[PDB]
């Protein structure tokens, strides 16, 4: 499983990114400094404010998050993210 889209502006507009892999630095990787809405098509995520997995934790593993309040955030920064394997 896990599977999962990010994109630059809430309710899924702007420019979107699908990934299946954990992101360590999403600056690095995908060139975005804020998230604010994905949706886990599939599998269960974390998302990380800081790189490398770092910084405050919240838990991505509903279908659609159209805006950062809807994982628990009070802001779009989000940094690195991660599949929760058990």
């Amino acid at each position: 499983m896990y599977k999962i889209q990010i994109f630059e502006k809430g309710d899924f507009n702007g420019q979107m990114h699908e990934t299946t892999e954990d992101c360590p630095s999403i600056m690095e990787q995908f060139h975005m400094r804020e998230v604010h809405s994905c949706k886990v098509l599939e599998g269960a995520w974390i998302f990380y404010e800081l790189p490398n997995y770092r910084g405050r934790q919240y838990l991505l593993d509903k279908k659609e998050y159209r805006k950062p309040v809807d994982w628990g955030a009070a802001s779009p920064a989000v940094q690195s993210f991660r599949r929760i394997v058990e």
